[PDB]
């Protein structure tokens, strides 16, 4: 048994892929699919959902309205199915708990039993070879059970997320509690401390508050090599960037264009942290100013330049630039807020390496290949170079999603 279509990951980037899917079978028939998550119990970010996240996105911008309003899976349908329209409204906010957003991620899902396979995690793709052409694709994935599964299908799609970035002076300590990514936050701090937030971005931001709330135990330092917290910027001329209509504008610029059109829009995304957010940081400063009780330290100008392990703590040789000093800090705790990498060759698309090709993945978002490769390979979220900002983003995804099952379909028949 061949599948039309498997995916990497049930992710917020393939559920909305999932749902466009179920829209085309009406008119153009149901493929067999099936979407492996590595989740068991599926939580968005789940080691990330503290007290007050807040979506970054506006709820609008959720995983069918941009396409189709009237798709019963909208964020707004999904309070109306859990009786909490009228609620949210005297909200008055654009811009849901990150918890709740979960919620309806979920509650989305499980309209897909049938496709999900959730526990599982996919290892590699191997070609399937007849005539030396690639007829089908192998997807061997392993369970949480430790049992490894092999299925076969005449499609892939990729959409794993990210992975999260070391600094290479930390690299060393991989493997030790005591220093650990955000991402996976709420599972190391469940195990009076002195911890430290490398980087300025939100994922930093949102570590710090959270200790500071939740742990009054705690005394962190964030350690900014930047000067200062950068505010996310999302002003309606500029947030124009992460429009539908900019993807195919990007997408025809040269190299050149493309690179300065992010590096112009960066700060939309990357390093920037919540206006709101910045304040209450520095309100936080600002307090301890008054009390004169230093619990906390905002290192900006900061560079971690040694990083080693002890019986006592964790020991960072600081530099700080301005003072040109170089000073030692000792933490009981590590936090690397230091982001995601998406590279999309990793060690699970290897066996294909041979067939895919040197230009850039598809304006259909399928990566392009050898005439000896039949089947289709897709990616969502590894085209940032060449799609825009709206790439690693929930942004698009309900466009984003028309265009692939669009693709599939026409590969298929
Ligand atoms: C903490 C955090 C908050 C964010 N908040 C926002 C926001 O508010 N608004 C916004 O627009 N964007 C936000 N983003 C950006 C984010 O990338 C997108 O919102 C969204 O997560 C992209 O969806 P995705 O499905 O493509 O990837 P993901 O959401 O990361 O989905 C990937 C899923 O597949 C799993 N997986 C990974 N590798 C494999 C594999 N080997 N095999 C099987 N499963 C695998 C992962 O565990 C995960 O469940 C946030 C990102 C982070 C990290
Ligand atoms: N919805 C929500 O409430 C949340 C959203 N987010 C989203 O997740 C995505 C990524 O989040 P986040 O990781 O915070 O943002 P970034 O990945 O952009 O921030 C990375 C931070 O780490 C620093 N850094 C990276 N490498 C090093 C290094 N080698 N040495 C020292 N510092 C380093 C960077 O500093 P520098 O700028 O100087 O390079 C930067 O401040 C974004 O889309 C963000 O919006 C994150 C958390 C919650
Ligand atoms: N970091 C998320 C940015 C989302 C973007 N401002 C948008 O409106 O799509």
């Amino acid at each position: 048994v061949v599948h039309d279509l498997i995916g990497v990951g049930f992710g917020p980037s393939n559920i909305a892929l999932a749902i466009a899917l179920q829209e085309r079978a009406q008119a153009q028939g149901a493929l067999e699919v099936l979407f492996l998550d590595k989740q068991g119990d599926y939580r968005w970010h789940g080691n990330t959902l503290v007290s007050q996240s807040e979506l970054q996105i506006s709820f609008l911008k959720d995983l069918v309205s941009l396409r189709n309003p009237t798709s019963p899976y909208s964020f707004v349908n999904y309070l109306h199915k859990h009786d909490r329209l009228v609620d949210f409204i005297n909200l008055g906010t654009f811009y849901p708990c990150r918890m709740e957003f979960n919620d309806y991620l979920r509650w989305v899902a499980s309209h897909f039993q049938e496709q999900s396979r959730y526990g599982e995690e996919v290892l590699r793709i191997e070609p399937m070879l007849s005539a030396g052409q690639v007829e089908a694709l192998r997807v061997i994935s392993r369970n949480a059970d430790g049992e490894e599964l092999v299925r076969t299908t005449r499609a892939l799609v990729v959409s794993p997320g990210g992975t999260p970035r070391i600094p290479q002076v930390f690299r060393a300590l991989k493997g030790d509690g005591r220093v650990f990514h955000h991402s996976q936050y709420l599972e190391h701090m469940a195990k009076p401390m002195k911890i430290a937030i490398i980087g300025g971005g939100q994922s930093a931001a949102e570590a710090f508050i959270d200790l500071n709330d939740s742990y009054p135990s705690v005394q962190a330092d964030m350690i900014l090599r930047a000067s200062a917290l950068k505010p996310a910027d999302d002003s309606p001329f500029v947030n124009e960037v992460f429009a539908p209509k900019f993807t195919d504008l990007i997408y025809s610029r040269e190299h050149a264009e493309r690179e300065r059109l992010l590096r112009e829009y960066h700060n939309t995304n990357y390093s920037v942290v919540d206006t709101d957010l910045i304040e209450r940081i520095y309100g936080v400063f600002y307090r301890q100013k008054v009390s004169g009780i230093p619990r906390h330290a905002f290192r900006c100008m900061t560079t971690v330049e040694r990083a080693t392990a002890t019986a006592q703590g964790i020991e960072l040789a600081l530099r700080d630039a301005g003072s040109g000093e170089l000073s030692v800090e000792t933490y009981d705790a590590v936090i690397l807020a230091t982001g995601y990498e998406r590279q999309l060759h990793r060690q699970l698309l290897e066996p294909l390496a041979e067939y895919l090709g040197d230009h850039e993945i598809g304006r259909d978002y399928r990566l392009q290949t050898d005439e000896r490769c039949k089947v289709a390979i897709y990616a969502q979220g590894f085209s940032q170079a060449s799609h825009g900002l709206s790439d690693t983003l929930l942004s698009v995804l309900p466009v984003r999603a028309e265009e692939i099952s669009g693709s599939l379909y026409q590969h298929l028949k």
